[PDB]
């Protein structure tokens, strides 16, 4: 029913393309579960990342102690209310000068391009996911 | 709905429970979260024993890596549902230790910096609607 993880993928994401990451989170295995996404501008992983988008599922909650006006040493851990993960879309939109990043359909944040959208030419998908569907769309 | 910021003289011997509950506002700031803070004194500028700070949202980093090196990052939070659920908060004070729960789970045990007698007020406070605040036993 699913992808392997980690997930590469040789991608061309020009203005006007979509990419639309769907899958599940994996809630069991690690503290901090987390969703990461790389767009490379090269085949390699020694080439560069255009856009890294890395998504916590936990709530984080911080923890500190103020002493003569100064915050100490914080300890941090994520909140995690039900055990089983909600089945998420990640659709990053290309538009002409940003990435217009939505995750469920709601979009959360304009990411301001670093390189052109053309320098990237592959797509890794990883950590704590069991992956249903990677697609480029238009 | 109990006033915001909340605050109160306490005292919280080993043994006690500071209950907090209300719902999270989630419509007026990207980055809502509840603070909690034992103080050690009644001042403002009073030293903070514990603090405690939940965000309500699931925080997005992104970034760029050019020639290997990480570059600003640009950070948001994403904040489902529809409008926060209501959450219970209890911070239990134990010998060693206070133990922390959010809605009946036990999240983190966070080891006394200060005396538990040294906290002498409690502040709540930052984007939530405040229903019940209590010390119990």
């Amino acid at each position: 029913s699913s992808l392997p993880v980690p997930y590469t993928l040789p991608v061309s994401l020009p203005v006007g393309s979509c990419v639309i990451i769907t899958g599940t989170p994996i809630l069991t295995f690690v503290k901090d579960p987390q969703l990461e996404v790389n767009f490379y501008t090269g085949m390699d992983e020694d080439s560069d990342i255009a856009f890294q988008f890395r998504l916590h599922f936990g709530h984080p909650a911080i923890m500190n102690s103020c002493v003569f006006g100064i915050w100490r040493y914080e300890e941090k851990c994520y909140y995690l209310p039900f055990e089983d993960g909600k089945p998420f879309e990640l659709c990053i939109y290309v538009r002409h000068k940003e990435y217009k990043v939505m995750v469920n359909g709601q979009r959360i944040y304009n990411f301001a391009h670093r390189f052109p959208p053309a320098s990237v030419k592959m797509l890794q998908v990883f950590r704590d996911i069991s992956l249903t569907r990677v697609l480029i769309s238009d």
